[PDB]
């Protein structure tokens, strides 16, 4: 009931989002971003939900995690149960898929939970395709005189576009009221394909802010009793 929404940073045309442990770039206004969508709420008694893989846990400097106003949960095979509070502001599951449905429980939550961020990892964004009712991704192309960073882990492009379209034209309207943004809604194409979003740039990179939402399902069962 309550939505869960992929949020990526990723370099067209091969959505790469990785190198070596940590991101290929470092765009202040991309962090703005991140930071304010997954912080803020429309209803200002309910906190968002972070959930990352351990590796990108890992990856987040130590003087900023957890992420501060976000419930933070780390995910890895090695640890206790399926959601189990380790720290102040720290949740600890061994499962994606169950300490999702214990998020989900409004008996658990109290409905003030308002949504549910995957922020990342490629294998947690592999294992979130079936998962995620929508995502936000920052499609960032290296400007003509940019220097295409080295990448060794991938969004997958393919699972995204069979599962998901296109739903840019709501992007302002599914972010938390009070962001505000410097871009309007533009389309552009580039190497073929079609980019639209809101559109920055930043240091030798073009981006644009762009939302993806599940395409509509036929009707082939319904479960009863
Ligand atoms: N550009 C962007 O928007 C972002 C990019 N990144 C990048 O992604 C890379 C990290 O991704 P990746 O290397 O795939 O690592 P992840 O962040 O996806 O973490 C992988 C680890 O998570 C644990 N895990 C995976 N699936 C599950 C599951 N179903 N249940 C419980 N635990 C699970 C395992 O931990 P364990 O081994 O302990 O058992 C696994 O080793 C980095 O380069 C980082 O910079 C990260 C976030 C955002
Ligand atoms: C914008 C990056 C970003 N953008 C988008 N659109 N989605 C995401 N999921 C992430 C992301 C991310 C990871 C968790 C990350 C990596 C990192 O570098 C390893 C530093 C941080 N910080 C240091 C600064 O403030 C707190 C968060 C977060
Ligand atoms: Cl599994």
């Amino acid at each position: 009931k309550v939505p869960v929404v992929g949020i990526v940073a990723a370099l067209l045309p091969e959505m790469g989002i990785g190198f070596q442990g940590n991101l290929p770039w470092r765009l202040a206004k991309e962090m703005k971003y991140f930071r304010e969508v997954t912080t803020l709420t429309n209803d200002n008694s309910k906190q968002n939900v972070v959930i990352m893989g351990r590796k990108t846990w890992e990856s987040i400097p130590q003087k900023f995690r957890p992420l501060p106003k976000r419930i933070n949960v780390v995910v890895s095979r090695s640890f206790d149960g399926e959601l189990r509070k380790v720290e102040d502001g720290i949740y600890h599951s061994n499962s994606l898929r169950n300490c999702l449905t214990a998020l989900q429980s409004s008996l658990a939550n109290e409905n003030k939970i308002e949504r549910i961020y995957i922020i990342g990892g490629g294998e947690i964004y592999r294992q979130s395709m079936d998962l995620a009712d929508h995502w936000l991704i920052t499609k960032i192309m290296p400007l003509p005189e940019t220097t295409i960073p080295q990448m060794d882990t991938f969004l997958q492009k393919q699972e995204l576009e069979q599962r998901f379209y296109d739903n840019s034209d709501k992007l302002v309207d599914f972010l938390p009221s009070s962001i505000q943004l410097e871009g309007r809604l533009t389309s552009q194409e580039w190497n073929g394909e079609l980019v639209k979003g809101l559109p920055v740039q930043e240091k030798g990179y073009q981006f644009y802010f762009t939302l993806y939402t599940k395409k509509l399902e036929h009707h082939h069962h319904h479960h009863h009793h």
